Protein backbone atom coordinates (compact mmCIF):
# COMPACT_ATOMS: atom_id res chain seq x y z
CA UNK A 1 0.00 0.00 0.00
CA UNK A 2 0.83 3.51 -0.72
CA UNK A 3 0.42 6.87 -1.19
CA UNK A 4 -1.13 8.31 -4.60
CA UNK A 5 -0.92 12.39 -5.30
CA UNK A 6 -3.92 12.90 -6.96
CA UNK A 7 -4.59 15.89 -9.96
CA UNK A 8 -8.32 17.33 -9.57
CA UNK A 9 -9.23 16.24 -13.12
CA UNK A 10 -8.53 12.36 -11.63
CA UNK A 11 -11.94 12.70 -9.55
CA UNK A 12 -15.17 13.74 -9.64
CA UNK A 13 -17.62 14.34 -6.51
CA UNK A 14 -21.06 12.65 -7.20
CA UNK A 15 -23.16 13.59 -4.11
CA UNK A 16 -22.59 13.79 0.01
CA UNK A 17 -22.49 11.22 2.27
CA UNK A 18 -22.56 13.19 5.66
CA UNK A 19 -20.92 15.94 7.08
CA UNK A 20 -19.61 17.24 10.20
CA UNK A 21 -16.90 19.42 12.45
CA UNK A 22 -14.21 17.03 10.03
CA UNK A 23 -15.74 18.78 7.04
CA UNK A 24 -17.21 17.09 3.85
CA UNK A 25 -17.55 12.97 2.84
CA UNK A 26 -18.57 12.41 -0.71
CA UNK A 27 -19.16 9.38 -2.63
CA UNK A 28 -17.10 10.01 -5.88
CA UNK A 29 -15.05 8.27 -8.84
CA UNK A 30 -11.86 7.82 -9.28
CA UNK A 31 -9.90 7.50 -12.68
CA UNK A 32 -6.33 7.40 -12.43
CA UNK A 33 -4.53 9.43 -15.74
CA UNK A 34 -4.55 6.94 -18.65
CA UNK A 35 -5.43 3.79 -16.75
CA UNK A 36 -9.20 3.65 -17.99
CA UNK A 37 -10.33 2.18 -14.36
CA UNK A 38 -12.86 3.70 -13.00
CA UNK A 39 -12.64 3.31 -8.66
CA UNK A 40 -15.82 4.30 -6.81
CA UNK A 41 -14.33 6.10 -3.75
CA UNK A 42 -15.25 8.22 -0.94
CA UNK A 43 -13.56 12.00 -1.10
CA UNK A 44 -12.92 13.58 2.67
CA UNK A 45 -12.45 17.02 1.99
CA UNK A 46 -11.37 18.64 4.82
CA UNK A 47 -12.31 22.13 6.42
CA UNK A 48 -2.86 25.48 7.16
CA UNK A 49 0.59 23.17 7.85
CA UNK A 50 3.27 22.86 5.09
CA UNK A 51 2.35 20.28 1.87
CA UNK A 52 5.07 18.12 3.11
CA UNK A 53 3.54 17.54 6.29
CA UNK A 54 0.28 17.09 5.06
CA UNK A 55 1.65 14.19 2.18
CA UNK A 56 3.93 13.00 5.50
CA UNK A 57 1.00 12.38 7.61
CA UNK A 58 -1.24 10.74 4.19
CA UNK A 59 2.01 8.70 3.76
CA UNK A 60 1.60 6.88 7.17
CA UNK A 61 -2.18 6.83 6.67
CA UNK A 62 -1.64 5.46 3.28
CA UNK A 63 0.65 2.52 4.97
CA UNK A 64 -1.96 1.69 7.01
CA UNK A 65 -3.40 -2.20 5.45
CA UNK A 66 -5.36 -4.14 7.12
CA UNK A 67 -8.83 -5.93 5.63
CA UNK A 68 -10.96 -3.40 8.60
CA UNK A 69 -9.65 -0.42 8.44
CA UNK A 70 -10.91 1.90 5.89
CA UNK A 71 -7.36 3.00 3.77
CA UNK A 72 -6.36 6.17 2.03
CA UNK A 73 -5.59 5.73 -0.96
CA UNK A 74 -4.94 9.27 -2.33
CA UNK A 75 -4.99 12.35 -1.41
CA UNK A 76 -5.35 15.99 -3.40
CA UNK A 77 -3.46 19.18 -2.32
CA UNK A 78 -5.52 22.67 -4.04
CA UNK A 79 -7.06 25.05 -1.67
CA UNK A 80 -8.46 22.57 0.26
CA UNK A 81 -6.97 18.84 1.33
CA UNK A 82 -9.15 16.13 -0.49
CA UNK A 83 -8.72 12.54 1.00
CA UNK A 84 -9.58 10.15 -1.66
CA UNK A 85 -10.22 6.57 0.33
CA UNK A 86 -12.01 3.50 -0.19
CA UNK A 87 -15.82 3.43 -0.26
CA UNK A 88 -18.28 1.63 2.04
CA UNK A 89 -21.29 1.19 -0.11
CA UNK A 90 -22.96 0.31 2.96
CA UNK A 91 -22.09 3.76 5.15
CA UNK A 92 -21.84 4.09 9.43
CA UNK A 93 -22.30 0.42 11.12
CA UNK A 94 -24.75 2.99 13.97
CA UNK A 95 -27.10 3.54 10.98
CA UNK A 96 -26.99 0.43 9.57
CA UNK A 97 -28.03 -1.31 12.85
CA UNK A 98 -30.77 0.70 13.47
CA UNK A 99 -32.01 0.45 9.81
CA UNK A 100 -31.73 -3.16 9.92
CA UNK A 101 -32.67 -4.30 13.68
CA UNK A 102 -35.06 -6.56 12.91
CA UNK A 103 -32.86 -8.75 10.08
CA UNK A 104 -29.63 -8.83 11.76
CA UNK A 105 -28.92 -12.43 13.42
CA UNK A 106 -25.94 -13.32 15.73
CA UNK A 107 -23.66 -14.78 13.54
CA UNK A 108 -23.75 -11.07 11.87
CA UNK A 109 -22.74 -9.30 15.32
CA UNK A 110 -20.38 -11.26 16.51
CA UNK A 111 -18.71 -11.48 13.55
CA UNK A 112 -18.47 -7.48 13.60
CA UNK A 113 -17.19 -7.50 16.98
CA UNK A 114 -14.21 -9.98 15.68
CA UNK A 115 -13.52 -7.97 12.66
CA UNK A 116 -13.42 -4.48 14.56
CA UNK A 117 -10.86 -6.21 17.07
CA UNK A 118 -8.85 -7.06 14.71
CA UNK A 119 -8.58 -4.21 13.05
CA UNK A 120 -8.03 -2.15 16.28
CA UNK A 121 -5.52 -4.68 17.08
CA UNK A 122 -3.33 -3.43 13.60
CA UNK A 123 -3.76 0.18 14.69
CA UNK A 124 -2.25 -1.35 18.10
CA UNK A 125 0.83 -3.35 16.25
CA UNK A 126 1.50 0.30 13.94
CA UNK A 127 1.64 2.30 17.59
CA UNK A 128 -1.77 4.15 16.95
CA UNK A 129 -3.85 5.20 19.49
CA UNK A 130 -7.60 6.29 17.54
CA UNK A 131 -8.69 7.87 20.91
CA UNK A 132 -12.74 7.91 18.37
CA UNK A 133 -13.76 4.18 18.18
CA UNK A 134 -17.60 4.14 18.20
CA UNK A 135 -20.32 2.64 15.71
CA UNK A 136 -20.35 6.07 14.25
CA UNK A 137 -17.17 5.55 13.11
CA UNK A 138 -16.99 1.69 11.49
CA UNK A 139 -18.19 1.93 8.20
CA UNK A 140 -19.86 -1.42 6.20
CA UNK A 141 -18.19 -2.44 3.07
CA UNK A 142 -21.16 -4.95 3.04
CA UNK A 143 -22.93 -6.68 5.39
CA UNK A 144 -20.46 -9.21 6.01
CA UNK A 145 -17.51 -6.80 6.67
CA UNK A 146 -16.90 -3.71 8.21
CA UNK A 147 -13.56 -1.42 8.57
CA UNK A 148 -12.75 1.02 10.94
CA UNK A 149 -12.37 4.62 10.18
CA UNK A 150 -10.69 7.75 11.21
CA UNK A 151 -11.54 11.42 11.66
CA UNK A 152 -8.71 13.38 13.09
CA UNK A 153 -8.34 12.35 16.28
CA UNK A 154 -5.99 9.06 15.97
CA UNK A 155 -2.06 9.82 17.34
CA UNK A 156 1.12 8.08 16.51
CA UNK A 157 2.76 6.86 19.37
CA UNK A 158 6.38 7.76 19.74
CA UNK A 159 8.68 4.69 19.93
CA UNK A 160 8.85 5.30 23.87
CA UNK A 161 5.62 6.70 24.47
CA UNK A 162 3.20 4.46 26.41
CA UNK A 163 -0.04 6.61 26.71
CA UNK A 164 -0.97 9.93 24.97
CA UNK A 165 -1.56 13.13 26.92
CA UNK A 166 -4.33 15.52 25.24
CA UNK A 167 -5.09 19.02 25.39
CA UNK A 168 -8.09 20.61 24.83
CA UNK A 169 -9.94 18.97 21.48
CA UNK A 170 -13.64 18.31 22.35
CA UNK A 171 -13.89 15.00 23.59
CA UNK A 172 -16.53 12.27 23.04
CA UNK A 173 -17.17 11.80 26.35
CA UNK A 174 -19.70 8.79 26.56
CA UNK A 175 -16.93 6.43 24.51
CA UNK A 176 -14.06 7.77 26.90
CA UNK A 177 -12.26 5.62 29.28
CA UNK A 178 -12.42 7.27 32.99
CA UNK A 179 -8.76 7.95 32.52
CA UNK A 180 -9.45 10.13 28.96
CA UNK A 181 -11.96 12.04 31.39
CA UNK A 182 -10.60 12.89 33.97
CA UNK A 183 -6.85 12.98 33.48
CA UNK A 184 -6.27 13.96 29.30
CA UNK A 185 -4.26 10.27 28.93
CA UNK A 186 -5.24 7.65 25.44
CA UNK A 187 -3.91 4.46 25.12
CA UNK A 188 -4.53 1.32 23.50
CA UNK A 189 -6.34 0.05 26.57
CA UNK A 190 -8.54 3.42 26.79
CA UNK A 191 -9.44 2.33 23.04
CA UNK A 192 -10.13 -1.09 24.39
CA UNK A 193 -13.10 0.79 26.33
CA UNK A 194 -14.43 2.68 23.95
CA UNK A 195 -14.60 -1.15 21.80
CA UNK A 196 -16.56 -2.17 25.01
CA UNK A 197 -19.11 0.59 24.38
CA UNK A 198 -18.96 0.25 20.76
CA UNK A 199 -20.10 -3.52 21.11
CA UNK A 200 -22.56 -1.98 23.29
CA UNK A 201 -23.99 -0.10 20.59
CA UNK A 202 -24.07 -2.94 18.26
CA UNK A 203 -25.51 -4.92 20.58
CA UNK A 204 -28.92 -2.77 21.37
CA UNK A 205 -28.84 -2.05 17.63
CA UNK A 206 -27.81 1.65 17.93
CA UNK A 207 -29.18 2.70 21.17
CA UNK A 208 -27.45 5.79 22.59
CA UNK A 209 -25.37 4.94 26.14
CA UNK A 210 -26.28 6.89 28.76
CA UNK A 211 -29.10 8.20 26.93
CA UNK A 212 -30.36 11.60 28.43
CA UNK A 213 -27.48 12.19 30.55
CA UNK A 214 -25.48 15.30 30.75
CA UNK A 215 -22.09 14.16 29.66
CA UNK A 216 -20.42 16.65 32.46
CA UNK A 217 -22.49 13.59 34.88
CA UNK A 218 -20.96 10.70 33.32
CA UNK A 219 -17.31 10.63 35.25
CA UNK A 220 -19.28 10.69 38.42
CA UNK A 221 -21.34 7.81 37.56
CA UNK A 222 -18.68 6.09 36.15
CA UNK A 223 -16.55 6.31 39.46
CA UNK A 224 -19.60 5.00 41.18
CA UNK A 225 -18.95 2.14 39.82
CA UNK A 226 -22.16 2.14 37.45
CA UNK A 227 -21.90 0.96 33.86
CA UNK A 228 -24.07 0.99 30.81
CA UNK A 229 -26.96 -2.21 31.22
CA UNK A 230 -27.14 -5.30 29.72
CA UNK A 231 -28.13 -5.46 26.19
CA UNK A 232 -31.40 -7.54 25.69
CA UNK A 233 -30.19 -9.95 23.21
CA UNK A 234 -27.17 -10.78 25.14
CA UNK A 235 -25.98 -13.86 27.09
CA UNK A 236 -24.35 -12.75 30.41
CA UNK A 237 -21.02 -14.25 28.52
CA UNK A 238 -21.08 -11.00 25.98
CA UNK A 239 -21.85 -8.09 28.59
CA UNK A 240 -19.24 -9.95 30.87
CA UNK A 241 -16.94 -8.91 27.95
CA UNK A 242 -18.21 -5.68 28.14
CA UNK A 243 -18.11 -5.00 31.38
CA UNK A 244 -14.12 -6.25 31.64
CA UNK A 245 -13.78 -3.45 28.83
CA UNK A 246 -14.57 -0.87 31.45
CA UNK A 247 -12.60 -2.23 35.01
CA UNK A 248 -11.60 0.98 35.81
CA UNK A 249 -7.66 -0.34 35.72
CA UNK A 250 -6.88 0.07 32.21
CA UNK A 251 -4.61 -3.03 32.92
CA UNK A 252 -7.05 -4.67 34.14
CA UNK A 253 -8.71 -4.95 30.84
CA UNK A 254 -8.72 -7.44 27.89
CA UNK A 255 -6.49 -6.40 25.35
CA UNK A 256 -7.71 -6.57 21.24
CA UNK A 257 -5.83 -9.67 21.07
CA UNK A 258 -8.11 -11.43 24.04
CA UNK A 259 -10.45 -10.06 22.47
CA UNK A 260 -10.18 -11.66 18.78
CA UNK A 261 -9.55 -14.53 20.60
CA UNK A 262 -12.80 -14.68 22.96
CA UNK A 263 -15.15 -12.94 20.19
CA UNK A 264 -14.33 -15.65 17.49
CA UNK A 265 -14.99 -18.39 20.25
CA UNK A 266 -18.52 -16.96 20.19
CA UNK A 267 -19.00 -16.63 16.83
CA UNK A 268 -18.37 -20.37 16.50
CA UNK A 269 -21.56 -20.68 18.20
CA UNK A 270 -23.43 -17.76 17.84
CA UNK A 271 -26.98 -18.76 18.90
CA UNK A 272 -25.22 -19.51 22.45
CA UNK A 273 -24.32 -16.06 23.05
CA UNK A 274 -26.95 -13.87 21.37
CA UNK A 275 -30.85 -14.24 21.65
CA UNK A 276 -32.04 -12.92 18.55
CA UNK A 277 -35.96 -14.21 17.70
CA UNK A 278 -36.05 -15.79 14.44
CA UNK A 279 -32.61 -16.36 14.15
CA UNK A 280 -32.56 -18.10 12.16
C1 LIG B 1 -23.24 7.15 11.13
C2 LIG B 1 -22.07 8.01 10.67
C3 LIG B 1 -22.29 8.70 9.33
O1 LIG B 1 -23.38 8.75 8.75
N1 LIG B 1 -21.11 9.25 8.87
C4 LIG B 1 -20.98 9.98 7.60
C5 LIG B 1 -20.86 9.01 6.42
N2 LIG B 1 -19.42 8.82 6.27
C6 LIG B 1 -18.87 7.96 5.34
N3 LIG B 1 -19.73 7.29 4.53
C7 LIG B 1 -19.31 6.38 3.58
N4 LIG B 1 -20.24 5.73 2.74
C8 LIG B 1 -21.59 5.94 2.66
C9 LIG B 1 -22.50 6.49 3.55
N5 LIG B 1 -23.70 6.45 2.92
C10 LIG B 1 -24.97 6.92 3.44
N6 LIG B 1 -23.65 5.91 1.68
C11 LIG B 1 -22.36 5.60 1.54
O2 LIG B 1 -21.84 5.02 0.41
C12 LIG B 1 -22.75 4.76 -0.65
C13 LIG B 1 -17.92 6.17 3.48
N7 LIG B 1 -17.15 5.36 2.67
C14 LIG B 1 -15.91 5.61 3.03
N8 LIG B 1 -15.83 6.54 4.03
C15 LIG B 1 -14.63 7.04 4.65
C16 LIG B 1 -17.11 6.91 4.34
N9 LIG B 1 -17.51 7.81 5.28
C17 LIG B 1 -18.65 9.61 7.21
C18 LIG B 1 -19.64 10.71 7.58
F1 LIG B 1 -19.68 11.65 6.59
Amino acid sequence: ALLRILKETEFKKIKVLGSGAFGTVYKGLWIPEGEKVKIPVAIKELRPKANKEILDEAYVMASVDNPHVCRLLGICLTSTVQLIMQLMPFGCLLDYVREHKDNIGSQYLLNWCVQIAKGMNYLEDRRLVHRDLAARNVLVKTPQHVKITDFGRAKLLGAEEKEYHAEGGKVPIKWMALESILHRIYTHQSDVWSYGVTVWELMTFGSKPYDGIPASEISSILEKGERLPQPPICTIDVYMIMRKCWMIDADSRPKFRELIIEFSKMARDPQRYLVIQGDE
